[PDB]
């Protein structure tokens, strides 16, 4: 009854040195780290990640902002795809609810700290793009009996 | 002009070792600790606590999950019965607002960390069930002039 | 593309010793401290600060509550006037959204920790009232490239 | 291989509203809450608590400062009697090591936030003074396999 | 029985946006903010501040690093001159004790976040240099009875 | 003038869900994340990691405790090998200084949350064991001018 979502800390999260705070927010709910890797995003991989936006006039500047260190992550939990989006908040930080990552940390959409999958189909596509199968780890949280009903 | 409400940290709050964090959230608003007791909740007392659910099909499992260590608490403040419910958030953590206890810590309704009274009537009944009158402590917060208008 | 707002920690924020926590919430979004000054507010400056309420029955007691230590602040950021208001929350803490300053720290409107300008015109007026131009400091945040689009 | 120690938050800890923060420090090490009770300490019980200081010139003032709300606590862990003393720090906050409770929160010995048992013998005596045996709760922490070797 | 010390957040503390965290550490002990002002340090004022080091070969680069925004502060407390130095930790962060500001935040002496007076004579000299008399505020903390013995 | 050290969060750090808190402690000093990978440690790689203990009676049980999820990390900074060891604290949590990871989170050596390289030679060896060169990411922190001399 759990699912997995792809979450990626963008270069502003790395450079503002809030990686640990971001991870703690997801651990706090008992979400399980199933995969985690630091890499440097490149244009070719970002073009695939943002394939839906191919040709749009904002894409080159988006790719420029995203070319940098990122933390690739997979978290597992109940309804975690939708819940992670809720926790990140609106794309535009000024519209995001107090208590969300983007409202608490950010000002503008082009520097909004973190990416998360928007659907089950996107999560599968994004996890496959950024991770190899060996990098997804299967284990059980010891506090499961107190996290899940 | 203040009220008192009954708040109970459920066994998942004890076992996940977030008792202090929960207490701090209520202290942060200048709510006063009027009573506090660790006990182990048993089926007979839980039957009385959940008396409104007598006969319902979910009550046996509810009593099972709640059989365990709990922290019984009474907090005092302006409108604290309704306000503590707002702070806990929706019964379902997935529906609760970011910034609430259940949204920040939990995933499912059956493991949602904390109980709080839903009304003046329930608060009076619940305080009387879990505490003797001699366990309720009266004192004044030194910062009262800066908390209350 | 940034603006500046006037934020003032009221005597209750000073006395409850949460100045640092308040400042940290604005720093966390990459808002820039452009001015900061501890002073003891006088009725004379408070009458002008609250000029919009001249002749109202609540004004004498309001000035009385505010005659004490305050931290005058100017913060700079994108949309910071409206955003700081959002972060403070509703005037009445009980109506404010979880995750806002007033909801997280306070109980009643008369002791709601902080003031922030309510509009661009009010911000200009309030900054000029509490600060001389030579007290407003211009510098660039080193993380600007990761905060702004 | 575990021990139990008596820890008491003194009236300054209650009044400064740092109870949760104190509890969190002990929970953070995987120490188990075995008992917890808010009460108001009275001279007669404090006379027994401080029996070793019978007849000393400072005892009357010590009893006066301690007359007030307190949080009685029992924590269980490996070597927890000595370890809780290390965590509290020196009696004089000005001599206590950074990172200890008294160094982080306090200024003077007479307002040093917290009491903890100084030995196995004192722990047994103090637990018996402030708690009846039926108030001491036995349960196992779900994360025991990752806390204890 | 209290004294006052001059503490100054250096430009790295401003630019790393840890001002609020620094202030919170001193508020946590019940130290009173007696003065606070943001300014931009200039070579002429820094030459007076660092007058003891006139002519030394490191001074020009020190002044270069310190030319930037700073937060001037006066904190009041028992033994606060010595205690603030202890809380900052060793000049060289690698030698500073865990739990001190410099150990927790910094790497090298040339970027060690904060300055504090080394003596009563230095505190008077530094407070006079960076503050006007009007900027030092006299008021009493409401929690005094629980901070001071 | 910086170096790199190998830091590994052990299965207890994963299961107690304090990964974010651990990372934040190193980020707080301006240490740079150069590599990061979640994996499940195998006896084969653990035998090599712990090669210095081949033939000792504790090694089988050590490998057993460590066969589980781990977060492999490389952090970069001035003197970071020795400094990270200082931040971890003594092997035995009860001997570790307050404010260190082991003293703040742990009770016993066999469950002490984290591993760090003990020397420059061990760091080079351990980085090479757990990471391929292509996994080590080179980038500059935008705050470098405020972190380094
Ligand atoms: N599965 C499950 N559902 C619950 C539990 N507690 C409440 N619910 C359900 O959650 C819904 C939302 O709760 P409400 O927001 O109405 O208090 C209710 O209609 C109830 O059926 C629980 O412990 N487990
Ligand atoms: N349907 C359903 N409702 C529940 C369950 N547990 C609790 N509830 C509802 O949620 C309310 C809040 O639960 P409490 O926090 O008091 O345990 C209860 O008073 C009851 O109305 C459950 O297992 N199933
Ligand atoms: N009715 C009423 N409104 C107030 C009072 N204090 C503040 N307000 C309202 O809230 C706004 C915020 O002003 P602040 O007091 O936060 O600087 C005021 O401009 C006014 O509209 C009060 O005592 N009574
Ligand atoms: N003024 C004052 N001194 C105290 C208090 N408690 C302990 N002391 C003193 O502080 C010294 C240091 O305490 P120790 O570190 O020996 O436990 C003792 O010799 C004792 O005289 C207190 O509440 N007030
Ligand atoms: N001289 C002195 N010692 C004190 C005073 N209060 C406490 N102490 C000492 O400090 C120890 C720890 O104090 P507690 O935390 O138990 O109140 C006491 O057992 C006693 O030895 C005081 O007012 N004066
Ligand atoms: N005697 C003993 N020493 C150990 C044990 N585990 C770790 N150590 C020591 O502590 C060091 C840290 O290794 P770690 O286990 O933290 O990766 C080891 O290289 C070894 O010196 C153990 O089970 N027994
Ligand atoms: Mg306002
Ligand atoms: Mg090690």
């Amino acid at each position: 009854h759990v699912e997995q979502t792809y979450l990626m800390i963008k270069p502003d999260g790395i450079q503002r040195q809030v990686v640990g705070e971001i991870i703690s927010r997801f651990e706090k709910r008992g979400y399980r780290i199933a995969a985690m890797k630091l890499t440097i995003a490149t244009p070719a991989i970002l073009e695939e990640h943002y394939a839906e936006h191919k040709g749009k006039p904002f894409l080159p500047g988006l790719i420029e902002k995203m070319t940098g260190p990122v933390l690739c992550m997979v978290f597992e939990g109940v309804d975690v795809i939708a819940q992670a989006r809720k926790m990140m908040g609106s794309t535009r930080p000024g519209e995001a609810a107090p208590g969300t990552i983007r409202a608490d940390f950010c000002q503008q959409a082009g520097r909004n700290l973190i990416h998360g999958s928007d659907s089950a189909e996107s999560a599968k596509r994004e996890i496959s793009l950024w991770f190899k199968p060996e990098e997804i780890q299967s284990y059980k949280l010891a506090l499961s009996d107190y996290i899940f009903e």
